[PDB]
DNA sequence: TGTCCCTTTATCTCTCT
DNA sequence: AGAGAGATAAAGGGACA
């Protein structure tokens, strides 16, 4: 019989009990732990079920699942219960930060290393705990933290990096690799190719940073004489997750895309300069003719869909859904292109297909409003949130649907919608802001932290902002959100 | 196999004017 | 508003006990 049979059965037995108290895990959650944490993780969750959710730690199920669904999740679980008290009291971290550290492959290692190295990294190297956390909050955090301790001096002193830059580089998967690669390649990339430290840091500061730097060093000469590319364009291709793949694919497919489809190199760089550029390019080479056939979509329109993270996913999904969205849902081809020309355009298209008739019929929105909500990064999130929150926001909070749509129609709109519903009463009732003012603050990218900034200043006032009126603070918050308020604080000082 | 670490891709959010 | 950066997650491979 098949070997994995016993283990699979074990998985399913134990899994069925976790649908019960104190955890109440759904199928989605249970499957997730099985795939990544394995069977030992699922058994550990059950084993530790009461101990985790109850006092002391008082973790939510989500947090328990977040910790459990990685390699070694059994180990992270045992360690969290051991070290969350220690790190919260002896180092002053919040439980959320502890969970974040725990929620990665080898979580036990990161947590233990943070427990061992946080004092030395703050006292002798002047890092903040938040910086120590960020370094530790990726696979191999243990490696990254140790490598930061070893190399912060020689990176700041012998190579001229600020600690901020070193932290930025370190704070990715394989962080240890990017650090070590920057020690070796920084002089070479700067002195031989005239790259700034800043540019090298941008290349280094992604997952697989080491891979992109070495590939930059290799392909920069070939790309800058044989293809008409500037260093700046190369840097932009490489300064993304999997920049190595993106670069090799730009050498491969630039001439092909140009000659065969009439694209400019500028258009090719744009496609390559997003996470998964390789995937986007190869998908363009294969789908552009298909999309453009019979006076269909223009090239320009295809290039735009391609020119976002996961543009491959966006492209393929357009090709599948362009017919059904236009025919059965009444959307113009131009509208479909707009929904898809953002990160996660695939997700947004699928969510418009699913939710457009519902939001129109059940909530009284127009397809134009639905398109506008969808036409941002995380559009799926904004659309799903409008569906959930329109009734409470309108009925209980006084908002017009037109205002709810305005809040949802920016990157992170789901975050803004949730924050308005959460902070509108205290902001209006307890401090005399008008709803229109709250909506105005929230109808911008970064709507959430802008609203949180305001509530903070009105509930635990910084003197540094006391000269500003509520209306001025509002005017500021609409202008530049949280950053603007924070900048204004620094100025007073 | 369980655990740790690294790399690529996709998606979501906030910044920076 | 569009480009850049950072965050969070899913999934696969190498490594080794």
């Amino acid at each position: 019989q098949w070997s994995g049979a016993r283990a699979l059965e074990a998985l399913l037995t134990v899994a069925g009990e976790l649908r019960g108290p104190p955890l109440q895990l759904d199928t989605g959650q249970l499957l997730k732990i099985a795939k990544r944490g394995g069977v030992t993780a699922v058994e550990a969750v059950h084993a530790w079920r009461n101990a985790l959710t109850g006092a002391p730690l008082n973790l939510t199920p989500e947090q328990v699942v977040a910790i459990a669904s990685h390699d070694g999740g059994k180990q992270a679980l045992e360690t969290v219960q051991r070290l969350l008290p220690v790190l919260c009291q002896a180092h002053g971290l919040t439980p959320q930060q502890v969970v974040a550290i725990a929620s990665h492959d080898g979580g036990k290692q990161a947590l233990e290393t943070v427990q061992r190295l946080l004092p030395v990294l703050c006292q002798a190297h002047g890092l903040t705990p938040e910086q120590v956390v960020a370094i530790a909050s990726h696979d191999g955090g243990k490696q990254a933290l140790e490598t930061v301790q070893a190399l912060l001096p020689v990176l700041c002193q012998a190579h001229g990096l600020t600690p901020e830059q070193v932290v930025a580089i370190a704070s990715n998967g394989g962080g240890k690799q990017a650090l070590e690669t920057v020690q070796r390649l920084l002089p070479v990339l700067c002195q031989a190719h005239g790259l700034t430290p800043q540019q090298v840091v941008a290349i280094a500061s992604n997952g697989g940073g080491k891979q992109a730097l070495e590939t930059v060093q290799r392909l920069l000469p070939v790309l800058c004489q044989a293809h008409g590319l500037t260093p700046q364009q190369v840097v932009a291709i490489a300064s993304n997750g999997g920049g190595k793949q993106a670069l090799e694919t730009v050498q491969r497919l630039l001439p092909v895309l140009c000659q065969a489809h009439g694209l400019t190199p500028q258009q090719v760089v744009a496609i390559a300069s997003n996470t998964g550029g390789k995937q986007a390019l190869e998908t363009v080479q294969r789908l552009l003719p298909v999309l453009c056939q019979a006076h269909g979509l223009t090239p320009q329109q295809v290039v735009a869909i391609a020119s976002n993270g996961g543009g491959k996913q966006a492209l393929e999904t357009v090709q599948r859904l362009l017919p059904v969205l236009c025919q059965a849902h009444g959307l113009t081809p131009q509208q479909v292109v707009a929904i898809a020309s953002h990160d996660g355009g695939k997700q947004a298209l699928e969510t418009v297909q699913r939710l457009l008739p519902v939001l129109c019929q059940a909530h009284g929105l127009t397809p134009e409003q639905v398109v506008a909500i969808a036409s941002n990064g995380g559009g799926k999130q904004a659309l799903e949130t409008v569906q959930r929150l329109l009734p409470v926001l309108c009925q209980a909070h006084g908002l017009t649907p037109e205002q709810v749509v305005a809040i949802a129609s920016h990157d992170g709109g789901k975050q803004a919608l949730e924050t308005v519903q959460r902070l509108l009463p205290v902001l209006c009732q307890a401090h005399g802001l008008t709803p229109q003012q709250v909506v105005a603050i929230a109808s911008n990218g970064g709507g959430r932290p802008a609203l949180e900034s305001i509530v903070a200043q009105l509930s635990r006032p910084d003197p540094a902002l006391a000269a500003l009126t509520n209306d001025h603070l509002v005017a500021l918050a609409c202008l530049g959100g949280r950053p603007a308020l924070d900048a204004v604080k620094k100025l007073e000082h």
